[PDB]
């Protein structure tokens, strides 16, 4: 017999139960929660023993994972028996399959179990350092979703905490700008716009000061992040890694910049400066 | 404004947050789930400060009680402040009350708290030795329900564990008979009968030994549980308390018996025996 039914938990018995479960009997059941762990434990244990339960016995089991076999008499000690412990599926589905093999020499009364189900914590987040929340876990029954801290908006992905850097520009002949919340990791996944112009008669020079640190690879140039600076008509960058590119200078008076940032990592950003 | 919605979870701001909050204004939420208990924390608090919080202010209360006030800075310490601390409805309902008295001297970034739903445990009980399982306590998400030891059949109540008693008859001149599962507390919700007879020429004597332990009262003559004998056209009942009723002998050869057990007690129950 194979039975199938969710809820929110459940009651299973053997065949016959509490009476002698009948010989050569098979039986199996799936147990689906939608968004939550299958929890199960024994409130009766009587079955027939034998060599790593091979002739009658009770088998939890996942899709692709084994999770435990039990059989034997909860009245005897040093057994392969569930006892008082307590099941736990990693996934959302648990499988359950009685067997008696061929016939019961004493009668077994059989076994009585509960099953239920259990929120997945995400905040503590079962699995860890998988895809989740960049600053502040939110953890519901059922389920969960982030949020971030002052100052920062939530991105369309649900999941990472941007920042809104393109409304500034710089005026004055002299300054220093800086990467979002320095020398602190930048906020991921953004786009920040630095414009600077001046009157004519002016020429501009920049230096990169302090820490330079922007995610990248001895691969090819900036996937990840990058900064690109656009003086005139012509541009200079990309530009990430430890070392900061070298001082440059520009005729124009007008440059445009560019600084983008990922999904990913901690990267503490960067400073420079401006003067002409 | 007055906002009503419960889902499993929610977040609530302010009026204008995360700007400051405008003048004058009052608010209020009533939140509801079903099964459960309402649990809320503050991910931001700062507010005017004031005397008892008087001025603006947060307000936890429920329907009959009121679980907590808030106002002032989170920043300043030996404050009213909710601060990382927890509050949770005893009851399934919480409303929540925001109000800005008049006009804010200092523009305050008013407050963000998020709210969601927790599983009421009936296996801890939370309130405690009311209305509850007799035997074995199982808790679900969401609710509960209850089972018996092995033996014991669940009445109808869904609460009480009763037992079939009616299916004994006692045949032999002498004999002792007592109480489903003596000495030890007899089931509850229970009838049984205990039927006695013998073939003509045989009178038959009833005495009872050991301890006698019924439910009872000093008011009317066993409300609760009882003993009842029918011998002939004659009854002898009803009989219940510690001291047990005097030994008694009876002419026919017929007699049958009823020990009604209620909902109620842990009495330990009685034990007799007959002999012709
Ligand atoms: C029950 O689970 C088994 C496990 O492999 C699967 O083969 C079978 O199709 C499932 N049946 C239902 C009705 O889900
Ligand atoms: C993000 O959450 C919103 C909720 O408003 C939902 O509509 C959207 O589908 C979600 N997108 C992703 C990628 O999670
Ligand atoms: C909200 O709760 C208050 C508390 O007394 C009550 O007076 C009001 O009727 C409730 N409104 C709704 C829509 O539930
Ligand atoms: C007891 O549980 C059964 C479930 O089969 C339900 O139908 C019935 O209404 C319940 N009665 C009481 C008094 O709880
Ligand atoms: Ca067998
Ligand atoms: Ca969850
Ligand atoms: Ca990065
Ligand atoms: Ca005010
Ligand atoms: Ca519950
Ligand atoms: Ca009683
Ligand atoms: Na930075
Ligand atoms: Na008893």
């Amino acid at each position: 017999h194979t039975v199938e039914l969710n809820e929110m938990f459940g009651q299973i018995q053997s065949p016959g139960y509490p009476d002698s479960y009948p010989s050569d009997s098979e039986v199996t059941w799936n147990i689906t929660v939608p968004e939550f762990r299958v929890q199960l434990y024994f409130m009766h244990f009587n079955l027939e023993s034998s060599y790593l339960c091979e002739y009658d016995y009770v088998k939890v089991e996942t899709e692709d994972q084994v999770l435990a076999t039990f059989c034997g008499r909860e009245t005897t000690d040093t057994e392969q028996t569930p006892g008082q412990e307590v099941v736990l599926s990693p996934g959302s589905f648990m499988s359950v399959t009685f067997r008696s093999d061929f016939s019961n020499e004493e009668r077994f009364t059989g076994f009585d179990a509960h099953y239920m189900a259990v929120d997945v914590d995400e905040c503590k987040e079962r699995e860890d350092e998988e895809l989740s929340c960049d600053h502040y876990c939110h953890n519901y029954i059922g389920g969960y979703y982030c949020s971030c801290r002052f100052g920062y908006i939530l991105h369309t992905d649900n999941r990472t905490c941007r920042v809104e850097c393109s409304g500034n520009l710089f005026t004055q002949r002299t300054g220093t700008i800086t990467s979002p919340d320095y020398p602190n990791p930048y906020p991921k996944s953004s786009e920040c716009s630095y414009t600077i112009d001046l009157e004519e008669g002016f020429m501009v020079t920049l230096h990169f000061e302090d820490i330079f640190d922007i995610e990248d690879h001895p691969e090819v140039p900036c996937p990840y992040d990058y900064i690109k600076i656009k003086a005139g008509s012509k541009v200079w960058g990309p530009f990430c890694g430890e070392k900061s590119p070298e001082p440059i200078s520009t005729q124009s008076h007008s440059i445009q910049i560019l600084f983008r940032s990922d999904n990913s990592g901690e990267n503490r950003g960067w400073r420079l400066s401006y003067r002409a």
